[PDB]
């Protein structure tokens, strides 16, 4: 049973957290069988499920729908849901949006933004909504990270950050850091499910590894991801700048 | 680009039709790349996506949301969407439901039921909504179901859970293409639920399904293997029949 | 057990009495299923026993839908039946919209109260794959006529309410589908009671057709298992519970 | 036994233990009242025991209002308390809107879960004539215990007239109760609170969670089981040591 | 055995006991009327005039009747609670049913529909679906046809308004159900008046049909008792009120 | 125009020593009869929750319910001042209080009544500034706080105040300290006027007459003469009498 | 006292011509009634004269209801008629729902425009106690057939619009109910004009059916009195208004 | 050819009096514009004159928006001013939402009634491009404070209602913006009356402040033309219409 306190304990133990995006009941159950620690219903579903060029059209109802689907698989891993763009412009709106997702089964919500988010994070945590922060790009990045941790975020996604810079954020923070496109010096990693399964035409993203190629089953692809994350051989240098 | 007429010409020319369920833009693009003829946004999403015991909770908006996702991949294959349970109890209601799915990107709708559906199918067809029928089990009644919906204007029909010889007879009697699931190999084509055929489930693999993922180098090769196996006559095998 | 609409017909053929009870929430529904209740009914009796109203007429469709979803979330192996409340089946298309809502919420069959006039509605529903439980009561000749008309139209189950034992015997013998009595004596294919009555949670008179099964059982579970066994061995309803 | 908020306070002063139970429908509510249950709580526990959910987070304000109207239609003499569910009191104005809806449906008092941060919310409601029941949980130096007492004093001081203590070491709950002047009602908080609460379905043995006793055992009826609870609370034999946090 | 039911009013006509009915729109008066043993309390669209101060009753909506119905039912009277379907809420049988259902959910045990012969199909439709109906009619030969028609359709009670005493007597003789008169003389199975009219809460000149029962009585409760006893002993209405 | 009771005329009545006679009123027939009996002020109060709706308390009464009964009373076009209660829950902020008041004044209310103490000051000030006349409503160290409540709502702008269930000598002191008119129910005779619930003073109550009420129907030929008797007894100072006083 | 539907039928039989004007607000409604205008019509002409639209098609049922309630608040003794606007009577039950809305707002009668296809709708409405005004306008033959059809379905007043005088005379002779002319010559049981036209508040060029009754009068009240009188003495419409 | 806010300010500076009149529909708005009315006011007077209510409290935002769209569709050269009705400007945000609805329907400026307290609201509106007309009415000391505070907050026009001539003269002299009188006498930058009053549509005694301009004139156009002329030559209002 991965709970928010469990994530903190994993960081202190040096057990790496394997996170993956997840949008429906069948994959959620497969991911959970492969021991994925954290399943993310991310606005990435705007590209991978909805086929849009950006994630801006993704609504709060969309995220709530996919959240309810993943939740119905009753995974042992932590279910995290993104608040989509436009749904947290003020702290009271953030709270109404978070409440909707937690009613649908999310156990933590993720809000993207730097320092300015601090008051919102504090508002939410105070009202018993666990928060995952999401920052990206170096002194500003470190300032952002420290402010959201200080306001009460218990998890933080580092996106598209040089490896040494990521390593330093991880060393400065007490909460677990989860990297994508940010090197192996994080407490864990996330990829978009569809990317790591090789379900994309042509150009693999540089941050990503196709875990499916050469594996006998979808389940073995996911298990491979989880093991590579935990033994520190994903991400490798090729996936990092 | 696969059209309703091409599906008919494929039956005449003895080319089998390869259909798969599909519920999002990424698998829709992959399926299209492996030359899936028909992509079905079916109420099987109630089980496979929503994790429900049955399909009854699936609403018209659910089907419309997943249809819009598939259509946004712009596949060359035909996009068929199911009218879910409760959404076609009169012909006018059936039409309003179908219209919503076609606005979302469906090119054809599927309505499940027997003889009694004839007036509904004619109503829809008259009004420029192409219809896929869907029937199942005994044999005498399945056959008049099949004939009645063809006669009413259905241009495609799904045969679900039917012994191989009866399905073989239905296919002979009809002139429209038949699409089997659990109906043996003597159909104009075949359908499977995508998650079943990719093996995205331990334990209870239903009898009519093969896992095309096992031992393939990629998900794309799994789907390409399904399409080849449907066309060369060696799915479904007698294992998947009865 | 995993009870389906076809299993009820088989039970009648095999002479296994059908034990049915009302049920309105997830806790009792799990307890009933653990006690192998065959059929759970989300009935408009909830207007009286849960809502505290003098009649069942204030019960809405949304109310039945809510309780049906609660019972269904327990995932019982028994058959979940929901009542279409008063006012929600005044035409066949209305009946079908109401039934669909209840079935989306977890009902596997819906119950409509009415005599012979319902025939066309029952047929409409059954043709469209909604299984139907009929419900009639009190005269005797019209009762059998009502029962026969809703059976011909496609009902797969029928409740007989407040009927002399000999009349109900007759109806059961003439019908080919299972009959379920409440205040209709022991010559039925099964029995239903309102849960709260059989657990003795009323103030006042036990209704005469009810037995309080809680009395001197060691647990609520044991009261319910006693009910199911008593229905199945034929010693409920007893003569003192019939008329 | 027409139990008002001032009567509970007098109960605490007199050393008469307050017996509280959850209640969600008219039939049980009448039976609870005939058994002399002091306080009936339409709690978000209904999310688990009635709706069958893994958590109470799906419970809406309309679900609470519905069960509150059911209970109130029994016209009990005991105090009707209704929970404000999750998400319905993020600001004081929102809390007040939620509270009004529950009091329109028959609640006599509303319960809000949270610590010191709720102090303004409680003041806001109490000043506008909404009675409030608070609800908190968690050596002399220990930080948890210390924050719990700070929470309790804060909501008391903002005007809460009753407080629930859930999952608290017995000795800590005893000190919270001694420091406060309002009645405390425990669940998994030991026997030194001014009263006790349990979930009806748990105490009827329809499921023990560790904090719970099954009162149906050795009793001839549901009514006698509820009478046994009320008596046990008042004679100090529930909760037992096994029921402690 | 305390409740006044539709069968009980039928028994009263056979046994010759006159039925005393009064309009009622709120809980306080509902209770007082019940204590005075009023047989039937009517939430009539007369509230348009007496409560709302409108010149006609057409502004009275289904929601107004429903609100005042709930107020009367919350007194929990033993008398029967009858509610009017307001103007425009019974144009088709389906609508009539929807409207009846709303009132019965609010506390009506019977609903009143005004109209002659054309209402028969609507009456039949309601009665079949368990809605008890009270008809309302008001040359003499059409009146008689209208009354027979609604009775055959299944109305269990009929109000006769503004009808010559002789004509009303015939109607009552030819029907089998109880007739309740207002401005129809004393040859009816019972009487109705508007509460406020019989309490004298009007400015100046009362209608010809009405007696002020309050005048010179020691209490409002005595006035209502006076009315009930005067209907039952046959001396309201008098010749003045006809 | 000069036939109409206005808020300034009520203030003049206080000055002239003419006692103000107020009654609750909820429909057009009674509202016409009350006006014909020269009742000064008709109040559409939340007492309708008990007397009309049959509820145990007044909390179920909605703004829509008060607005409906206000429209009924207003369509009788009485000369007397029409005051409507803002129900429980409809004035939790000043902007909310204004939206509710607006609704009632659109329906025919000429003045709105808000129940509560000192804390209401800001809300009263917000409404009066925006042209909404306000009737305050207070009751029960205890006497000290009542007097603070009274002065604060007057300071804030209230032009009428109801004192409910207050010792007679306390009510006397509040009335003397305020310069707006005070309207008592259960507050003795030393107020600028009196209020009762219509159905109470017509003797339509289940059995037990509350302490504060007299049944004016008794000894009278009609309901009109009952209401006339009320207005006269208020004006000659012999309602309320000692037995009606808390 | 009050102008009622039977009073209008009396007027035809007695030879008193009916003076009808459109009306859309309380102030004008009060002035019209003081001038003894017999019938006030809340017509969809308001689309032109109040809304400034090029056609009357944009006028909605809510528009007609709003001005009907304005006119009704003047409490005129004249009969208050309201137009069902275009698209609100496509089926009989729609017609009834629209009419009911207009009657709750203060309408005493409703006017529906169309020929004999309307007969069934007129009958449905009159059966449900909605009084109906018809509105019609080889063709001569169809016109008469439309007129008799709506009268036999139960219409109690008919407006005749844009019709040769001799055809209108014939129609009027053939019917029992009163005919109200606009552009139909003087052999009708009465006349209607649009208020603002007859008050001379049009742009410079006058419609052919209209006379400016305000021109040269000392007051608006005087203008309306002159119209009522001219209708009743038969000297409006004149031959310059007719064809 | 359009009358604009800055043109009114130029009229003040040049001593040309502003003629303003209320207006609620397209026919009259066209007529008023032919008469060179400077400013057309969709005022909450419509509650009395059109809706026939005793007070203006019942007038909704939707009502004002409707009459505004009607006036605007006549496309007057004159400036269109719409009243924010009672209860639609209780906070600055709500005032802005209400104003924006009126401006979308065709209003060029909105009128808010009230004194000194409104200052903040007027600033909020004006900052966001909503032109504002104030409306007010020692004693004198407060009148002048209200007037200066709303002008300072950005109001560009002000209506002075029921104010003695001398006071209104002092207000006018101390403000920079044009003042518009109704019952405020002759020393204002302009005048307003309610259309229906100055057309004499109401019987018996008229308001003291009002002249009936229809008396003596051959047409309604001549009445309005006469009003506009009498304001600009300084001979309405007369001493009989002031105090």
């Amino acid at each position: 049973m991965v709970t928010v306190p469990k994530l903190q304990a994993m960081r202190e133990a040096g057990e790496k957290i394997a996170m993956l995006t997840s949008y429906d009941a069948s994959f959620a159950a497969l991911l959970d069988r492969a021991n994925v620690d954290v399943q993310l219903i991310g606005d990435s579903l705007g590209n991978v499920l909805q086929g849009q060029a950006t994630t801006l059209p993704v609504t709060l109802d969309d995220i709530a729908y996919h959240t309810a689907c993943v939740a119905r698989a009753q995974p042992r891993g932590l279910v995290v849901a993104d608040l989509p763009f436009g749904t947290y412009g003020t702290p009271a709106d953030a709270f109404a949006s978070a409440v909707k997702l937690m009613r649908a089964g999310a156990q933590m919500v993720k809000l993207e933004g730097g320092e300015w988010l601090a008051e919102t994070v504090r508002f939410l945590v105070e009202r018993a909504v666990p928060v995952c922060a999401h920052v990206g790009l170096a002194a500003q990045l470190l300032r952002d990270a420290r402010a959201v941790e200080e306001a009460g975020a218990q998890l933080i996604v580092l996106e598209a950050v040089p490896t040494l810079v990521a390593a330093e954020v991880t060393r400065e923070l007490s909460i677990p850091t989860i990297g994508i496109g940010a090197g192996a010096e994080c407490s864990g990693q996330v990829l978009v499910l569809h990317d790591m399964l090789g379900v994309f035409p042509g150009k693999r993203p540089r941050f990503v590894k196709d875990f499916m190629q050469g594996q006998p089953s979808i389940f073995a692809a996911v298990e491979a991801y989880v093991r590579a994350v935990k033994d520190g051989s994903f991400p490798g240098p090729e996936h990092s700048f």
